[PDB]
């Protein structure tokens, strides 16, 4: 063993305490109430255009005011999940108990919910990244629309750019929503053995 | 355990309820329904040129208006599986039990189903890409028949990826139907494991 | 269960008829038929050419003529592969049964057969790709020799890649009449386990 | 067995020594106050914007001075885990004993402890490149705002980015924290068969 | 079981009696005849040149005739093993059994011999590839020597990759010749099982 | 067996005895006086600079001398162990066995010993590659510092380039280090099972 | 069986005894002599320099004569053990048995010994591309430091791309004497199973 100055000893267990009660009220009221917000989001009408000749915009030059609306929305939540779920990981990750040769079945569910989480936080990460993509893809387009007006299939591709990035940002926020609800019914189907793992 | 809203909590179970209920139509009668339709597209005259040299766009310049017709007619078909498909994984997953070490064989048959909806929505997703690189791809090769005028291979390289595209876009149409009709045919032998797990 | 609409249930089993007779005639009737055609091109005089010095195009400017026409010979029978494969596949995959968990060597047979039939459309439609690489590459080399007449290799680079597609192309009319003759032993060497899996 | 020289061995024992000391210091005494130091700066007002609007810079010409402020305190604290992390490690690795056929079981902790030391220098690594690719990839967008004016996504591709290094430095910050907090209960809960496997 | 009409049945049967004619006759008859030939290439003075000094080309400009006219005499070798290793495999593709539970070992010779036919059909399309390759690339590095006379390295990487043709072409000549002895005692070795699995 | 001439093989022994003297004097002797080393240069004040904004050098033009003096000391010791660890590797190599089913634990450790020395000579020469990378990356970023002017991110991406060489020289500084002390170690360690395997 | 004509089946065996005297004789003559050969260029004074700012050439322009000098006595080296592990490799390649269920550990060592052969023939071809990879990158950074005469980072890359060639080609001359020895003792120690092996 190593011995460890009890003043800071007990800073870091209050530090392990304040973890344990964010993660506990976010897997049991937050993750449950942004559901039903990303839910309700999906029922509005800008997430909901079935004719995409709508979402076009007239073009280099503009940049599509009603994608640049619905990202301004979406980047907001992309946000909340990853932070929300680095908290919750930590947790799982400090119930973790000594390495012993027997009874680790109950470790292996808290190192499956730690992987859960760090695929959740690495697909947000990936949705973030999308997003920028689309704006240097859309910025190329436009240059090559202007450098060569004759060809058409330069216009086609802006069009076909921006339909797809409104499909994308519709099912970014579709996973959102299905994240929060995994990842609450898990952790709570599974609470007993990740708390109490041996 | 970690104590959880009521008020949050019946709003939970309704949702809950209204995914499982939209999933189980979805399996029942929309999969249905949409493999006939998309059966009988395939069965139409614009879907079935054995001459590809009738599909051909005389070329810089013009975009080929028999395929921007026919995809316009493949996307919205490609939009309803990754839509739909994520509404029937998300209903598999909530039925998915408490982690325990036996009796775990209907879990297999309920993380077998969720796996397979994850390949048909990313495929679905791939197939969406596909159409975008066409246009690319034959912008491109327009700026360099333009380019250099001399090259007669940059013509043909144009009138090959329309001819490809065409035989790609019916394969994706004939993909679509076989996912509709192979996901029911799954999930309907497959229910009362995916249902009743344990 | 979830209960299905009886008319449209009659629509999906008279679809699943008609492609349980199409693949059975495919495999029985057209798949031998096919071998036979592919095997007597194989014999014409074209695609037998001992000198490799007379498919020869003198070059920026021509495209081969002797290999353009070869090409659209072949293409049409790669794409005939790539949709009675698809038809084929599919009956497979609707007779495999609900997953139990013995007597599953007969599911395996069925299951390695969808496999098979996978890997026969993927490199089909490779060959696709492959007629579509040539014409780029040439186009490319030939922009090269114009812009660099002194260097004697960008001629010999031409010259090579329309021998190499010679040889190529008749590899491809090999391998679609292999395809054909191994595709119709299989599938009726172990016509009973597929058709009847336990 | 081959003779070692006795007086280079004592300098060797005294670094051997020395190394220990260092690193069971750094696990019960640095790797908890510095966790202390990391939450600390995460709860300030510079690292907590709700508003990612108010991060951004007129722009060619001039770089982001909130982000490189934020980068400025961010850099001392990687290099610092990247150091301490390489001592630790060092100190587990001169404890693995000679192989032998049984009583490996605290072996295998011993050289989890060594894998995990390994994955936290190799992403606090990480963490350091991606700074450096902010700042071309900053630098490449500003170069094309001034190349092509007209187009109004290159501007916004600058915005997009700094936006995604204030919530990826906020991360980073987090991840810092969380692998002191991680590596300290890991060590700790683990030392008996760490510093004495058989 | 499906039904296959006998007059086209009758004409499978004959293609496969002389596929198998074929293919026992190249193993037992072409492949030891053609190593005595290769090998005796080997012995003749062109591919046996102790001075690689001597194989150089003077350079913009010409292509070396001394490699020009080895790969002449290389190409036609590669093309007749990539045919004739296609007749041999589909022979013992042809041979494999119905899939059955025991009395598999025979069948995984067999599986064991197509295996190796199609590394050798791929390794030998590969030589092709190489070949076309050192056209290219003795094409760019001819223009840069054009572009930029000053440098020395330019024309030291000419006579470089021409010395490296001559060792490469070489060991493609003795690849082939020891493909042909491989194959040949192989199939002589493990005939009794590929001809007669079970 | 095969005949070897009695005066080569008198000379092979003399080589194979030289090559075990030198092995075992760089583990025994070398190893640890060349720890000692650049554990002393660690402790030196050039590699010891909290400020990092010190070793930062005005800019096109002018390169780090602060850099190129610490990399003119680092590429010396990196070689040094390559070439050491080569001659360790060979005595540890002509030390295992006539392969043999059983007695084979102790072969296992020769087998992994020479798999640890792949593994340094394998990362000590990715240093060295490390420094050339840093070289042809800052002479690119200050190409661009001087066709691109306005854009203030070049610069500071010079300056970051050149900081995170700094903390990378001082890493491979202890890296070097540490690889001797625990190379040491283990083949001491692992000794008796080294030099006489069964 | 396959019938095989008795006149060609006597020119067949007449090679097959060729090879095996050649390889016996490399295994037991040439690899020892090989080894001491290039044991006495590793102890040459061009080969061991200190100062490894004397291997400098000042520079566009000039290549390294001291390089090239280098480089034209490696060259002749690789290309040996490249034609001479070919000719071993097929020795023990014609001494694998027919294939049986058991008695297969001996094939196993012969297997072992193909595997072996293989990766250092793989290796050496290697090792003829670095030097060429020499001279591309040479080039290149030599038409850079006439293109940019400001940047004086594209001097040290030529300096540092000279002392890297230097330390790489004495490190592929003990490696090419490593694998001389190595291969020696393997092929020595395991004779009796690689050449009866049951």
């Amino acid at each position: 063993l190593l011995k460890v100055d009890q003043e800071v000893k007990l800073k870091v267990d209050s530090f392990r305490e304040r973890i344990t009660s964010e993660a506990e009220d976010l897997v049991a009221n937050f993750f449950p109430k942004k559901l039903l917000e990303l839910d309700s989001f999906l029922k509005e009408p800008i997430l909901n255009i079935h004719d995409l000749t709508q979402i076009h915009s007239d073009m280099m030059l503009k940049s599509n005011q009603q994608l640049v609306d619905i990202i301004e929305k979406v980047k907001p939540e992309i946000r909340l999940l990853i932070e929300k779920c680095n908290t919750v990981k930590m947790w799982v990750q400090l119930l973790i108990p000594r390495i012993e040769d027997g009874n680790n079945f109950g470790v292996s569910i808290q190192e499956e919910t730690v992987a859960e989480l760090r695929t959740v936080e690495s697909e947000a990460a990936s949705y973030l990244d999308q997003i920028s993509r689309y704006y240097i893809t859309r910025a190329k387009l436009a240059s090559k629309i202007a450098k060569y007006p004759h060809v058409e299939d330069y216009a086609r591709t802006v069009t076909e750019i921006d339909e797809k990035e409104y499909i994308s940002l519709r099912l970014i926020i579709s996973e959102l929503r299905n994240q929060y609800v995994t990842l609450h019914d898990m952790i709570l189907k599974n609470i007993e053995k990740i708390k109490r793992p041996r």
